[PDB]
């Protein structure tokens, strides 16, 4: 049901450029394996100083609107080049869709 709708999101802006099985493997964005238990950096080969770091942080449920908000003011820096999502419908979706398809 609305994680459906995440991965239709995630066919169109996240799916070509991130991974997504086991390590799936790096290529742009690493693997986003798990979400659910870590902080901002260490996750399998990193790259890069203030940004997803500096800031320093938590991946939770919140943070991840934190981010899904957009890019740009929050760890305002981060070198993945995104437009936005700054909308309620698709941004809630999003959330959904890394809690059904991450774990
Ligand atoms: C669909 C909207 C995308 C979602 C959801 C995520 N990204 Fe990305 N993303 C990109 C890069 C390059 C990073 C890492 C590099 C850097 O910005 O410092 C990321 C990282 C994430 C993270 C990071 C998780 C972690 O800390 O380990 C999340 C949660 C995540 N992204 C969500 C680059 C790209 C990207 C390429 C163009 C696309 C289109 C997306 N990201 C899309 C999503």
């Amino acid at each position: 049901g609305d994680v459906a709708k995440g991965k239709k999101t995630f066919v169109q802006k996240c799916a070509q450029c991130h991974t997504v099985e086991n390590g799936g493997k790096h290529k742009v964005g690493p693997n986003l394996w798990g979400l659910f238990g870590r902080k901002t950096g260490q996750a399998e080969g990193y790259s890069y100083t203030d940004a997803n770091k500096s800031k320093g942080i938590v991946w939770n449920e919140n943070t991840l609107m934190e981010y899904l908000e957009n890019p740009k003011k929050y760890i305002p820096g981060t070198k993945m080049i995104f437009a936005g999502i700054k909308k309620k419908g698709e941004r809630q979706d999003l959330v959904a869709y890394l809690k059904s398809a991450t774990s």
